[PDB]
């Protein structure tokens, strides 16, 4: 139970219910690498659905019941057997307690039942870590899964700008977005946005941004402009606007993408063609993403799972691809960084997770 909780010293930076946000840290002295991981877990976007989330997913809205430690797993493990890539790094797990895809900048107040402070939580964590050793860093990798992966895309350049303005231009900020690269595609079956379950992510995120006071990266904001900032929550639209190196991990048939497309799994022709087209579209969006790992599996998240080393694309595991990415940022013979499956159906890669 090896990462220790620190509640933020700035207690105006809060989870949804006004309790302090925080982070779990395991230092590795003498390492100048820092991994800051953003937890995922969907989002809520109005009073009613945030109230329901508060009843049955309260750890995602409050720190009051957080344990004092958490065990680092997968890319957060300190054992080389489990984490060939960054086992000796300084490890930070940032709990997701803002329900805003890490985008919010609004406090609980007279007018707001909940605080949505995800973008400010990340900034405050970075600020407080600087005094605990991050000031000596050479690389800060901001990683995250699901909504935390999208959170990487929305925040990595802001972390880079923050460190530059604080006088640390030597810290190289990079992103690792896992299972956060979604498509605003047509659903397999179609429902108008009449409640939470019928509301597609484009409409739910458009509402969320207003409810959260959500913020997006500046260059993407300037492209899409007022009322269209929801576009910046879709990886293929925001990624080309970013300056920081970002490695994208995305299952081609992500279970959360299928859920928001109203697919849940003998498959007949219409659905077969739908699923094949989804994988093709995902592969197309990654064509020109040089650092990516996109296996042809029906699954969800990878990087903090203990068996994250097992999956391979073209014979290369994700820890290997990440190591090759590090080398590339110092093509490399036998050390690839762009790994996208071409086979067209879930589990056509034999190394997919078994479930
Ligand atoms: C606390 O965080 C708030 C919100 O991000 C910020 O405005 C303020 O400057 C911070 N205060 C301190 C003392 O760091």
């Amino acid at each position: 139970e090896d990462l220790r909780l620190h509640l933020l010293l700035n207690t105006s930076v809060t989870c949804n219910d006004g309790s302090p946000a925080g982070y779990y840290l395991k230092e590795s002295r003498g390492s100048r690498r820092w991994l800051l991981f953003l937890e995922g877990g969907w989002y809520c976007f109005n009073r009613e659905n945030c109230d329901s989330r508060y009843d049955t997913m309260r750890r995602l809205m409050s720190s009051r019941d957080w344990p004092r430690t958490r065990t680092g797993t997968g890319i957060l493990s300190s054992q080389p057997e489990e984490n060939p890539y960054w086992w000796n790094a300084n490890m930070v797990f940032i709990p997701y307690c803002s329900s805003d895809v890490w985008s919010g900048a609004s406090s609980k107040s007279e007018k707001n039942e909940y605080a949505f402070m995800g973008a400010l939580i990340i900034q405050e964590v970075v600020r407080e870590l600087l005094g605990r050793g991050l000031s000596g860093a050479k690389v800060l990798l901001l990683a995250g899964s699901s909504a935390g992966g999208t959170g990487v895309l929305l925040n990595v350049d802001r972390v880079a700008e923050q460190l530059e303005k604080l006088g640390y231009p030597a810290i190289q900020v990079r992103g690792l977005a896992d299972s956060g690269w979604f498509l605003d595609n047509k659903q397999y079956r179609h429902t108008d946005c009449v409640d939470t379950i019928t509301c597609a992510p484009t409409e739910a995120i458009r509402r969320g941004i207003r409810y959260w006071n959500g913020v997006v990266p500046e260059r993407c904001r300037r492209q899409f402009q007022e009322g269209e900032e929801w576009n910046c929550f879709f990886g293929y639209k925001v990624y080309p606007t970013l300056r920081s190196p970002v490695f994208v991990v995305q299952w081609l048939f992500d279970e959360a993408q299928l859920t928001v497309d109203n697919v849940h799994l003998p498959v007949q022709e219409g659905l077969r063609l739908y699923i094949q087209n989804l994988g093709r579209e995902l592969r197309h969006t990654l064509k020109d993403v040089p650092a990516s790992f996109a296996p042809a599996c029906l699954s969800h998240e990878i990087i903090i799972r203990s068996h994250w080393t097992d999956v391979q694309v073209k014979g290369t595991s994700l820890p290997r691809a990440l190591h090759c990415w590090d080398r590339s940022l110092h093509p490399l013979k036998g050390c690839p960084v762009h790994l996208v499956d071409s086979c067209p159906w879930p589990h056509c890669n034999p190394s997919c997770p078994t479930g």
